[PDB]
Formats: structure tokens, C-alpha cells, sequence
């Protein structure tokens, strides 16, 4: 017998999550224009479906682009996704507030380049969206009048 | 199993806008000075200040600003901004703030804000877990990319 099958519960840890360190073997890859210089945005973890959808944003060419990665999980535990080449990711330490992981991309030409990273999670409380509706609302202020600046496209350029 | 210790200070760092409510919807529409995407936030228990680090557009461009709040007798606090503010720490804790902020424009005109922050939290352990991940994979520090300062000092 090998390993015993892990009971994975980790769709509430969806939500917005942020970058806060990514490190490589190749530098050229996370350097300014390189393709793994992520600006983590959202993840979605699925565990019915064994997937996770990565949401975030990367500077190419003078352009931000936001982009979209569905990755799928594999008996091996892994995950597999298709960006840049093919990867090959593995969550080492994960928490409702943090996810360390080591990802492996092989690129056109057969280069190899591992990569860590270090992404933390914007933790919104129910506690706390009440206490800010109260008081919306005790001030007179109309839900329309509200804006959100977690998911919104006009924000400001790390870069 | 421990945590550090509960200063005031140990609430300074990397702070995110989630919602800003205001009574007149001008304030914080594209280009409104209210509509401010929060950088850092630096609370001194000695002076009694805070010291806001936020970006705002104005002129089709996003602007840095940073404005320092003088907390008064009654625990509130006033700035100048875009006019004469009065804010007010409704709650407070580890990982959020919600505050109430009246503003006062150079034309007499009162409009009244409310805001939810929340703060970002890297913990120790968390942070020695990525280094020696790092270093296992045989990766030197000087190819490893800070992404949380690049944004909490924008451009
Ligand atoms: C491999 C998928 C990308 O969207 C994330 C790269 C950052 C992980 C080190
Ligand atoms: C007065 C300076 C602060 O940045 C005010 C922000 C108001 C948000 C509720």
C-alpha cells in the first residue's frame, strides 16, 4: 500500500489572495516583463471537481494583461496547468491566510525553471461587512453609493 | 503555539480598501478624491497619529498621496484633505477597520463617508516556511521578487 487518499476540503479558502514573494531559479522569468512575474488577484478552489482557477495579472510588452489558469489536480497530489509551457505546481504549506508553493514550468525549448512563491490571503469577516452596513446605513447612505475595490478593474500599477 | 504581542503599532503595515460608502456619489465616482485605494497605514501610539498611504486617479492619472491625521481628546481624528476631515475609528482589530469620515469641502459643502479596510498579515512561520523552501531548491535571495512592496509603493 502506498500513501492513503487525502480528504481535501479546501473550497473555502477561495477568495482574494495577493502575492508577496516569488523566487526562481531563472531569473529572466520574474524579472520586469517575464511571464511568471504574477500578480495574484483571486483563486477558486473546486473539490468536487478537483481544480483550482487562478486569477491575476502580469505586465507584457508595456501591457497589463489579466489572465485566467485552470489547474488540475492529479492522484499524485499535484496539480497541472497550462501557461508558458506546462507546470507542474505543488501547495507545500497551505492555511486560511497563507499558501507556500513550489512550481515546476518546463517552456518551448525544453528549459526547466523552479519556482517558490509566498501568497496571502485578504480574509473579509462577516462580523465586520455587518458592522460596515450598519453604519452605512445609519448614515443614510444608499447601497448604490458603495463601491467595491476588490473586484474592480480601474485600480492602480504596481508597475 | 504563539502570537506576538498587542501593541498599537503591530496594526501598521499593508492595508486594502474593500468598501467606501459616501453620501454625495461624486466624492468617490472615477476621478472623486475619496475613491482611495489604501497602501499602508502607520499608527503611533507616542504622537497620536496616523499616517495614511493611499492612491487615488485624478486627471485620468493615479496619484500617490500620503496625509497625516492628528488625534484629538475626544479619539477622533482630523486631517487635511481635499478639505477639513473628522474621522472616527468605528471598530478595530488585528485585520479590519471600519471608520466614519466627515469631510468638509472649500466650499462649505459636508459629505459624510463610511470605509472598510482590511489589513494584510504575514506571518514569521509563514515567511521562514517560503525561505527554506527557497533555499532548498538551491534559489538565491537576489532572484526572489518582493510583489507587496512593489504594491504598496505604486506608480
Ligand atoms: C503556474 C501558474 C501561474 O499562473 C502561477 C505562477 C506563480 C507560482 C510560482
Ligand atoms: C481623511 C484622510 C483619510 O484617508 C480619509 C478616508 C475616508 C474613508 C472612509
Amino acid at each position: 500500500a502506498q500513501e492513503e487518499e487525502a480528504e481535501q476540503n479546501l473550497s473555502e479558502l477561495s477568495g482574494p489572495w495577493r502575492t508577496v514573494y516569488i523566487g526562481s531559479t531563472n531569473p529572466e522569468k520574474i524579472q520586469e516583463n517575464g511571464p511568471f512575474r504574477t500578480y495574484f488577484r483571486e483563486l477558486v478552489f473546486d473539490d468536487e471537481k478537483g481544480t483550482v482557477d487562478f486569477y491575476f495579472s502580469v505586465k507584457r510588452d508595456g501591457k497589463w494583461k489579466n489572465v485566467h489558469v485552470k489547474a488540475t489536480k492529479q492522484d499524485d497530489g499535484t496539480y497541472v496547468a497550462d501557461y508558458e509551457g506546462q507546470n507542474v505546481f505543488k501547495i507545500v504549506s497551505l492555511s486560511r491566510t497563507h499558501l507556500v508553493a513550489h512550481n515546476i514550468n518546463v517552456d518551448k525549448h525544453g528549459q526547466t525553471t523552479e519556482l517558490t512563491g509566498l501568497f496571502v490571503k485578504l480574509n473579509v469577516e462577516d462580523e465586520d461587512l455587518e458592522k460596515f452596513w450598519k453604519l452605512t446605513e445609519d448614515k443614510g447612505i444608499d447601497k448604490k453609493n458603495v463601491v467595491n475595490f476588490l473586484e474592480n478593474e480601474n485600480h492602480p500599477h504596481p508597475e
